[PDB]
């Protein structure tokens, strides 16, 4: 219906809003943009499903989400790729997992906060009817 395209219309505003903020803190600069398999031909060898927040915005205005849940499923892939790839002792390693976890408390703690139950409950059973 008309009144279910404008629901997922408000849910894409929304995500982009969210989105568009994590990536402007300087902490999150290293999650903007894919790895470059130039710089590091390894990566794509060990990450067998790259994410980050650029392909989030072309995701959301391709309509790939339909809930709040498939998109923290993305930022949740970019946390665990970041903790996957850089999982050592070092200084360098140990801080990419600071920000990759500061990434997805950022992303859950915005949402707990903005985001009413009953516009996500909504969204689910209009996924869960088609
Ligand atoms: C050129 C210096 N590198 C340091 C970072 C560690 C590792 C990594 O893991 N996730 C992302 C995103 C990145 C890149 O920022 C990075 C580039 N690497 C591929
Ligand atoms: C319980 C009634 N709700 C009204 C508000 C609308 C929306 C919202 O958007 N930003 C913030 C902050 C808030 C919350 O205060 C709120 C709670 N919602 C999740």
């Amino acid at each position: 219906s008309m009144q279910e395209e404008d629901t997922f219309r408000e849910l894409r505003i929304f995500l982009r809003n969210v989105t568009h903020r994590l990536a402007i803190d300087k902490r999150f600069r290293v999650f903007t943009k894919p790895v470059d398999p130039d710089e590091v031909p390894d990566y794509r060898t060990v990450i067998k499903e790259p994410m980050d927040l650029s392909s989030v915005i072309s995701k959301i205005d391709l309509h790939k989400y339909l809930t709040v849940k498939d998109y923290l499923r993305d930022i949740d892939l970019i946390c665990s790729n970041a903790l996957e790839y850089n999982p050592d002792r070092d200084p360098g390693d140990r801080l990419i997992r600071h920000r990759a976890c500061a990434l997805r408390d950022t992303a859950y703690a915005i949402i707990k906060e903005e985001l009413d139950e009953d516009f996500e409950q909504l969204c689910e059973e209009i996924q869960e009817s088609r």
